[PDB]
RNA sequence: UUCAGACCGGAGCAAUCCAGGUCGGUUUCUAUCUAUUAUAAAUUUCUCCCAGUACGAAAGGACAAGAGAAAUGGGACCAACCU
């Protein structure tokens, strides 16, 4: 059996904006170049990285880290993800560009998807969740061609949050909010609730067309 | 401060009073007329040097020239970040 699905790297998706698109094909054309020397791996938020840096101040000019990516946001050659981690007690993020020239080696130890499409909510959560072990050796993928969902529910610090979490327009199915609220605030938390939002229809981004159009275009960048 | 209430010194037989303190106390306008409603062509630090040199018995110790960084003030703009 073969499952097949391609994944396409977030930033091939070009915003909704009026920009030409001219300018998206140039980017692209930029980053498949990128990709041609420093090897971009598959990873989603929840997954573990260690990236290899330049670094011009250090005496090895690799910096090492590792982390959890938190989110991702971008588009054409300005694509970045956020690392998080806690070292020695001290909470430390850092947001690199995933297309910058000074990283050298993207490592993928574990690959991973968290409930939440972006966890900015690990900031508030005890400090376990935010720490790894520095030397930990890749966990490596056994091609189920699933990307495993680990559902995990997670504690969290007393208030205040540094965002409102229990709030409808974070959609945050990770937290544990029995423990963490009181059933007054879980009925405050539904009066900014937009129930007519999943149902604006107009408000929907379409985009296969250009899913097709540009897969294809990178089908054609790796023949060539 | 500056009215109406109120205490506390004091002054008056009192009513009341002292540019003596203290607490409290309404801030109204829908613009008729005149006036007026975006051109640009930078300013300042602090470093780094020079040169620890010129200057003085030593102790302390420069400008000028030349490279950098900022900050503020003009004019703009969202790839990223942040809202
Ligand atoms: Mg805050
Ligand atoms: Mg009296
Ligand atoms: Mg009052
Ligand atoms: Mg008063
Ligand atoms: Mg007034
Ligand atoms: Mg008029
Ligand atoms: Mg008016
Ligand atoms: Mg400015």
């Amino acid at each position: 059996q073969r499952p097949e699905t391609r994944f396409l790297s977030p930033e091939f998706i070009p915003p909704r904006g009026r920009t030409n698109p001219l300018k998206f094909q140039i980017e692209r054309k930029d980053m498949l170049e990128r990709r041609k020397i420093l090897h971009i791996p598959e990873f989603y938020v929840g997954s573990i990285l260690r990236v290899t840096t330049a670094d011009p101040y250090a005496s090895a000019k690799t910096s090492q880290f590792l982390g959890i990516c938190i989110q991702r946001s971008g588009s054409g050659l300005g694509a970045t993800f956020i690392l998080r981690n806690t070292i020695e007690g001290q909470g430390v993020e850092i947001c690199f560009e995933l297309y910058n020239p000074r990283i050298q080696e993207i490592q993928v130890v574990k690959l991973e998807k968290r409930l939440d499409n972006s966890l900015l909510y690990l900031r508030d959560a005890l400090p376990e969740y935010s720490t790894f072990d520095v030397n930990m050796k890749p966990i490596t993928q056994e091609f189920n061609q699933e990307v495993p969902v680990n559902q995990l529910k997670v504690k969290m610090k007393p208030k205040p949050w540094s965002k409102r979490w229990e709030r409808p327009k974070f959609n945050i199915k990770g937290i544990r909010f029995d423990l963490c609220l009181t059933e007054e605030q879980m009925r405050e938390a539904q009066k900014w609730s937009q129930p007519w939002l999943e149902f604006d229809m107009m408000r929907e981004y379409d985009t296969s067309k250009i899913e097709a159009a540009i897969w294809d275009e990178i089908e054609a960048s790796k023949n060539s």
